[PDB]
RNA sequence: AAUUUCUACUAAGUGUAGAUGGAAAUUAGGUGCGCUUGGC
DNA sequence: GCCAAGCGCACCTAATTTCCTAAAGGACG
DNA sequence: CGTCCTTTA
């Protein structure tokens, strides 16, 4: 037979972009320089972005006029049905209609206005925007695009999107109804649960400062009020209710979420918080919070820094004022110096005793002396402690051990902090002195920011320690000889708060960086397309000479200069492209044949018009197959009379009777409405056109076109050549919409790292036995960015006319059903491994297993191993430390992309080698360490058109016949748990499971009560010591425990076998010995057969807490250390059918292993097996019902699968 | 350490291997730090 | 030491939309 | 009436 892969070619179409360098040839550059086309094009890009901004001012005005005047009708019905918890399938459809009607309501409000049509035509530039604007300069900018408004076509599409009624991400209607109305209704539910919590005063504060006293806070949680929140102005008010704002004085006014969090933290509860609404499309309103003016120049920051933080500055004297205050502590009453309860006490507690909570513990101990252990008790103790407003230093002294003195320690600390400020000055006298001027800009001067930040840091650290000694403020007996002075020095120390923020907010800006700009050559529709009839209008074509391809651009004054070039019958010739496209027959045939021009020459019958004007062919409620054939016949005869087409594409249509619908005919026109060929044109004469500057010529270039290129080309190079290859029968088409850019040089060449000619360069690969390379030319780092570069972007279309049309998912289920031995590739996001791969066959035998932390490659017999796990971790640390240091933050997305491109390649190779399907975790780690989402996207992308560059283009899986084994990637939003060959399955207990028996830990073993522990110990069939094995044995029937019904075997004998890694820091624990130590601590005769009743007689709560913890470690099969690839073992407390305990460390040691080599490998293995279970589920089902099989294995089903396979 | 671009390279000497859907628009997320009020 | 709710500033990242056109139509000299 | 920009399906 064939493979399953073989059936997945020519399934659906997609577009890609091929990118190239464009290299000016001959006098092209000089002529561009003389005519000044690049300064023209660079300025146009600046002005173009300016007109878009002005256009947006109008659109936002138009959006607000409409939205401010809209009352949504379907509103109460929608909200009522949206909540109702017993929605039948009828009611779900009903709710869907009201959601549509609400979006239609908004969209019609926009599209209703007069001249809504005019918003996306030249009228808005030439007329409407000039009237709306006032500034004579802004007007002149808009007016400079008269005769160039075609250049805004795409921007106008971007703007129309905003007014779509569709449930689409860029639509205002979508943002109002699908997102903000959904969040608003969710908040109404939250408001009814949470309402009891807010006191009258808190509610009135928001009403007064947030609402202006014009509404009640309850208003914004009633349905009828949603209209208020359709505009940004309203959203901002709503979100202030939720989140509060910062006043002009800096006071943080609290919103509802703050009050919910405080209530939760006060009462140990978990009330839900409100979701804020998203922004309205195209708005930009000021924050309702006040933030002070920030510095703006390298000069001003240096001024503020030297002014306010020099030794003569006041801030400095307050520090010494405060050090003298503490140094003479004994001249002040320690009964009158107060540390406010809260974070100040936490700080002083750590500073003096080593931990934040020591003072609370000493206070709790004294409370216990009077009142002493219920939860009632601890909660009363907490409430009594939280009532205390502050602690005196004298009181603090009574908590100190006999040897420690509290007031001496405070002196010692403040001494240590002022010293550290001096240490930092010792490196900063240079930045301060009058002579100093700076070399590089602060945003790029690392050495000067580190001086500033280290001094700023040392002052902040002193400030926060000082703040602890303020107290509550209103204590009665507080020493004012200390506090009058303290408050004076502290209040000027606070000056550093605005300085610190303002300096940080400036110095951490990335410096500006210019972007490339589009070139138009004075054509508002430049290079829009390649049809020969349009060459004059677009003024751009493609030429070929030998292996080399060229972009040819006709100067505006010489639009016809190329057409006039005949073939040279003797000398050399360029091959000029001859390109014909009939684009989109479903729009192009109506367009011309029902036009004023054509209906003149050739009148359709009144019947044809009526069939078309009413849509009797569209395959809808009014579909009429006889009418569809009559219309097709009119197009056909119109086509024979339209020479521009019938001559270009000698059409060959099926007889009309054979068409089932109008698309059946349109697909024939579309498949034949495309031809590419070459004519000859005199090289001498074409080159003279470039000489005289009537033609501009660029070589279409990447490194594979170099005469020194001799290896496998890039895939994209192959795509580009195949566009013009005779063996390409339409699988890859050249598309319109090409664009040309100028990217100005961004590096200076004399500042690039150079490896000089004739001097040996070190090779970096340690496996490369050739330690050195010596070249006869210079090699420059990032050379390409040290010159101006043209780049050409060329869209292409792949499988424009697909023929293998079927539901991809269904075909996969059908092929698997009838496959004797299907291979699954299990892929797991592990703890110690970015990705882990295990391949299984149809019977679940492991065929390959390895980590993808490192990528292996081999070329010319040379191995290269790239440790990407290490590279990414290095990069994450550089980014983390740069954020904390105010230094440059390096990119990581390219490194993840480069890593994942290697992963994807390896998986495509596994898919092709083993004809295999792919099993993934159905996600429904820490964000910067994450890699899996990018890996999904790039893998799905590749499987939309999967090519092996090594294959012949025309072979299955070659560049003309790519495999399409995932559905066309529209969005993550629209994905199910199957995307062709990729199955997403529940990850539940795929890693934390014994692969050799299926045993899983279903016990709750976190310590709770002494009687709970008794119950837990009593539920085991027996506990005993096994002397012949030196093991403790725990016989259990799962049916005697809560939360158990998922397990299938039920009866297990757990043994204290082996070691475990305890985490808390980490330490190795030997179970049997730890048990023995525990029982011996308490005089338990653990040899006394069944020790169960003996264990329950213990009364010390510390026995049971220690016992439950040992039980936990025993059921902890997964044992790993953070930062250790090599300590990730899986060990079972259960014996298999032959008396053996599964230890992954047995398998990690062997080259090929029957069972998982570690816990992350175990995850990939069982993810794969959950898909094997689903393949077995397709087999039980009949073909016509295959797309109804639930591929998600239930928990109980998995425990039975995993415990029975073995 | 060269690139349409990216990642790893030097790969036998102006490059090697793999990947690469671009443009525009909208919007969201995350990290870090400061401040406010709180919890452990 | 860690953390929550909220505000602010700086930075980097990424999801989801649209187009990937020749020819009719017309404003303009 | 030719050319160049805009609008259409
Ligand atoms: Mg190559
Ligand atoms: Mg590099
Ligand atoms: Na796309
Ligand atoms: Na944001
Ligand atoms: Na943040």
């Amino acid at each position: 037979h064939m493979s399953k892969l073989e059936k997945f070619t020519n399934c659906y179409s997609l577009s890609k972009t091929l990118r190239f360098k464009a290299i000016p040839v001959g006098k092209t550059q000089e002529n561009i320089d003389n005519k000044r086309l690049l300064v023209e094009d660079e300025k146009r890009a600046e002005d173009y972005k300016g007109v878009k901004k002005l256009l947006d001012r109008y659109y936002l005005s138009f959006i607000n006029d409409v939205l401010h005047s809209i009352k949504l009708k379907n509103l109460n019905n929608y909200i009522s049905l949206f909540r109702k918890k017993t929605r039948t399938e009828k009611e779900n459809k009903e709710l869907e209609n009201l959601e549509i009607n609400l979006r239609k309501e908004i969209a019609k409000a926009f599209k209703g206005n007069e001249g809504y049509k005019s918003l996306f035509k030249k009228d808005i530039i030439e007329t409407i925007l000039p009237e709306f604007l006032d500034d004579k300069d802004e007007i002149a900018l808009v007016n400079s695009f008269n005769g160039f408004t075609t250049a805004f076509t795409g921007f106008f599409d971007n703007r129309e999107n905003m007014f779509s009624e569709e449930a689409k991400s860029t639509s205002i209607a979508f943002r109002c109804i699908n997102e903000n109305l959904t969040r608003y209704i969710s908040n109404m539910d939250i408001f009814e649960k949470v309402d009891a919590i807010f006191d009258k005063h808190e509610v009135q504060e928001i009403k007064e400062k947030i609402l202006n006293s014009d509404y009640d806070v309850e208003d914004f949680f009633e349905g009828e009020f949603f209209n208020f929140v359709l505009t940004q102005e309203g959203i901002d008010v709503y979100n202030a209710i939720i989140g509060g704002f910062v006043t002009e004085s800096g006071e943080k006014i609290k919103g509802l979420n703050e009050y919910i969090n405080l209530y939760n933290q006060k009462t140990k509860q978990k009330l839900p918080k409100f979701k804020p609404l998203y922004k309205q499309v195209l708005s930009d309103r000021e924050s309702l919070s006040f933030y002070g003016e920030g510095y703006t120049s390298d000069e001003e920051v240096l001024e503020v820094f030297r002014n306010t933080l020099n030794k003569n500055s006041e801030i400095f004297s307050s520090i010494k004022k405060l050090e003298k205050l503490f140094k003479n502590f004994d001249e002040y009453s320690s009964a009158g110096i107060f540390v406010k309860n809260g974070p100040a006490i936490s700080t002083i507690s750590k500073d003096i005793f080593g931990e934040w909570n020591v003072i609370r513990d000493k206070w709790n101990a004294e409370y216990d002396d009077i009142h002493l252990v219920t939860e009632k008790y601890e909660d009363d103790r907490r409430k009594s402690f939280k009532k205390i407003g502050s602690f005196s230093l004298e009181q603090l002294q009574e908590y100190a051990d006999a040897d420690l003195s509290v007031v001496e320690k405070l002196k010692e600390i403040i001494i240590q902090k002022v010293d550290e400020i001096y240490k930092v000055y010792g490196s900063s006298e240079k930045l301060f002195d009058a002579d100093f001027v700076l070399e590089k800009s602060l945003k790029k001067n690392d050495a000067v920011v580190a001086i500033m930040k280290d001094l700023l840091d040392s002052v902040k650290s002193f400030e926060n320690y000082i703040k602890a000694f303020f107290g509550e403020g209103k204590e009665t007996n507080r020493d004012e000889s200390f506090y009058g002075d303290f408050v004076l020095a502290y209040d000027i120390l606070l000056k550093v708060d605005h300085i610190y923020d303002a300096i940080r907010n400036y110095v951490t800006q990335k410096p500006y960086s210019k972007d490339k700009f589009k070139l138009y050559f004075q054509n508002p529709q430049f290079m829009g397309g390649w049809d020969k009839d349009k060459e004059t209008d677009y003024r751009a074509t493609i030429l070929r000479y030998g292996s080399k391809y060229y972009l040819a651009i006709m100067d505006k004054k010489y639009a016809k200069c190329l057409q006039k070039i005949d073939k040279d019958d003797v000398n050399g010739n360029y091959e000029k492209i001859n390109y014909k496209l009939l684009p989109g027959p479903n729009k192009m045939l109506p367009k011309v044949f029902f036009s004023k021009k054509w209906m003149a020459y050739y009148n359709p019958s009144e019947d044809i018009q009526k069939i078309y004007k009413n849509g009797t062919f569209k395959k809808g409620d009014m579909f009429n197959l006889n009418d569809c054939h009559k219309l097709i016949d009119f197009f056909k005869d119109s086509i024979s009379r339209y020479p521009k087409w019938s001559n270009a594409y000698d059409f060959n249509f099926s007889e009309t009777e054979k068409y089932k619908d109008i698309a059946g005919f349109y697909r024939e026109v579309e498949e034949q409405g495309y031809k590419v060929s070459f004519e000859s044109a005199s090289k001498k004469e074409v080159d003279k056109l470039v000489e005289e500057g009537k033609l501009y010529m660029f070589q279409i270039y990447n490194k594979d076109f170099s005469d020194k290129s001799h290896g496998t080309p890039n895939l994209h190079t192959m795509y580009f050549k195949l566009l013009f290859d005779e063996n390409n029968h339409g699988q890859i088409r050249l598309s319109g919409g090409a664009e040309l850019f100028m990217r100005r040089a961004s590096l200076k060449k004399e500042e690039l790292v150079v490896h000089p000619a004739n001097s040996p360069i070190a090779n970096k690969n340690p496996d490369n036995p050739k330690k050195t390379t010596t070249l006869s030319y210079d090699v420059y780092k990032d050379k390409r960015f040290s010159e101006d570069q043209y780049e050409l972007h060329i869209p292409i279309a792949i499988n424009k006319c697909p023929k293998n049309i079927f539901k991809i998912n269904t075909e996969v289920r059908v092929l698997l059903k009838h496959d004797d031995n299907p291979y699954v590739i299990g892929i797991d996001r592990g703890e110690r491994n970015l990705l882990y791969i295990v391949v299984v066959d149809g019977k679940g035998n492991i065929v390959e297993q390895y980590s993808l932390n490192e990528i292996i490659n081999n070329f010319n017999g040379i191995r290269i191993k790239t440790d990407y796990h290490s590279l990414l971790d290095k990069k994450e640390k550089e980014r983390f430390e740069a954020r904390q240091n105010w230094t440059s933050i390096e990119n990581i997305k390219e490194l993840k992309a480069g890593y994942i491109s290697q992963v994807v390649h390896k998986i495509c190779e596994l898919v092709e080698k083993y004809d295999a399907v792919i099993a993934l975790e159905d996600l429904n780690v820490k964000v910067e360490k994450q890699v899996y989402q990018k890996f999904e996207k790039m893998l799905i992308d590749k499987l939309n058109y999967m090519v092996d560059k090594k294959s012949n283009p025309c072979a299955t899986g070659g560049a003309l016949k790519g495999y399409q084994i995932t559905n066309k990637f529209e969005s993550f939003k629209s994905m199910s748990t199957q995307n062709g060959f990729i199955f997403y399955i529940p990850a539940w207990l795929t890693s934390k499971i014994d692969p050799s028996t299926g045993f899983v830990n279903l016990l709750k073993t976190k310590y709770t009560s002494i009687a709970d522990s008794k119950k837990f110990i009593s539920s085991f069939d027996r506990i005993m010591y096994v002397p012949e094995e030196d093991l403790f044995e725990f016989a259990l029937d799962y049916k005697n425990f809560s939360r158990t019904d998922a397990d299938y075997i039920k009866k297990w004998k757990l043994y204290s076998y082996g070691n475990r890694i305890r985490i808390f820091d980490w330490e190795e624990v030997c179970l049997t010995s730890a048990y023995k130590e525990l029982f011996n601590k308490y005089g338990i005769n653990y040899q006394q057969g069944d020790i169960r009743a003996l264990l329950c007689e213990q009364s010390d709560k510390a026995f049971y807490s220690s016992f439950m913890a040992l039980m936990s470690l025993m059921l902890q099969m997964r044992n790993s250390i953070t930062g250790r690839t090599d300590v990730d073992f899986l060990i079972s407390p259960v014996k298999n059918s032959d008396g053996i305990f599964y230890d992954s460390r047995n398998y990690e040691a062997q080259e090929n292993a029957i069972l998982p080599k570690n816990a992350d490998a175990n995850g990939a293995y069982n993810i794969a097996r959950k898909v094997l279970w689903a393949i077995g589920q397709f087999k039980k089902a009949e073909d016509e019902k295959l797309d109804k099989v639930k591929i998600a294995i239930s928990n109980k089903e998995w425990l039975e699968y995993a415990q029975t396979s073995v």
